[PDB]
RNA sequence: GGUUCUCCCCGAAAGCUAUUUAGGUAGCGCCUCGUGAACUCAUCUCCGGGGGUAGAGCACUGUUUCGGCAAGGGGGUCA
């Protein structure tokens, strides 16, 4: 074996999805996130536990019990 | 508002629900890829079903026009 000879697995490496260049990408214009909305915007996205300012999951369902310390 | 190379496969939605929500967002529904599974699934044929729509009708709910039957009544007449 050389230095050149060398070569990984195939299907190890996988090169990595590259947003906005042409439309022979596939994705590019609008890096596979769609049209406008809180999304599309940079620093988008709501926050974890978010249901569109309905009362989340987290918080309508009650909250129970108490950590043990023997347990630990 | 803009988001820069190329080819191959599949390919939606503009609905429901909730929201200080309504041009945003979230779960489900529809798109995709992966892994599993039964004759699962669609079509048609023949069965077993519940409707109470279209249409129709007037016993009931109401409404409606005649004719008949008139209880009930409106005007008159007395000592
Ligand atoms: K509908
Ligand atoms: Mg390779
Ligand atoms: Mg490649
Ligand atoms: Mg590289
Ligand atoms: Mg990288
Ligand atoms: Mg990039
Ligand atoms: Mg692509
Ligand atoms: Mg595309
Ligand atoms: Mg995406
Ligand atoms: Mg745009
Ligand atoms: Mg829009
Ligand atoms: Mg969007
Ligand atoms: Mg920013
Ligand atoms: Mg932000
Ligand atoms: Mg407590
Ligand atoms: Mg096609
Ligand atoms: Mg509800
Ligand atoms: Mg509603
Ligand atoms: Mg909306
Ligand atoms: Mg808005
Ligand atoms: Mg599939
Ligand atoms: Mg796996
Ligand atoms: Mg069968
Ligand atoms: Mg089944
Ligand atoms: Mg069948
Ligand atoms: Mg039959
Ligand atoms: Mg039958
Ligand atoms: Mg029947
Ligand atoms: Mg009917
Ligand atoms: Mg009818
Ligand atoms: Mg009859
Ligand atoms: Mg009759
Ligand atoms: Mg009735
Ligand atoms: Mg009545
Ligand atoms: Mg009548
Ligand atoms: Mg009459």
């Amino acid at each position: 074996m050389r230095l050149n000879t060398l070569s990984p697995a195939e299907g190890s490496k996988k090169a990595g999805k590259r947003l906005g260049r042409g439309i022979g990408s596939g994705l590019g214009k609008t890096g596979g996130r769609g049209h406008k909305g809180q999304k599309s915007r940079s620093g988008g996205g709501v926050r974890r536990g978010f249901e569109g300012g309905q009362m989340p999951l987290y918080r309508r369902l009650p909250k129970f019990g108490f950590t043990s310390r023997k347990a630990a």
